[PDB]
């Protein structure tokens, strides 16, 4: 099976395009199986690189302000 | 006072002039009147990424509703 990308960029494209095959209304069942649970591998990707995105942002925040 | 340059609109410039400022500010050499300066165009900044962070997560939120909802079988009552 295909490996799964780890970057937030490459994830979300995938998964744009995999929505978009699901809902051309083309895909049989079981690949529409598949691109479930491809997609929720993908989502959960983009989430968990976002939270260490914000996660990161938060920091620099309370480093801003520490010496005030 | 405030720092009059344009403000940068997207997560990784801001992000980068963000890191830039909170190295400016733990070098200490920041006289009062820059530190504050520094401070504003700071939370400004920080607003951007966070501003940008909390679009991309709605948009992979929205991404998951569409690729449930051809799942779903017709509402039973």
């Amino acid at each position: 099976a295909r490996p799964l990308p780890q970057d937030f960029e490459t994830a979300l494209a995938e998964l744009e395009s995999l929505v978009s095959a699901m809902e051309n209304g083309t895909l049989p069942l079981e690949q529409s199986l598949s691109a479930y649970r491809r997609g929720v591998e993908l989502a959960r990707v983009c989430q968990d690189r976002l939270a260490q995105a914000e996660q990161q942002v938060k920091v620099l925040e309370g480093d801003l302000l520490r010496p005030l």
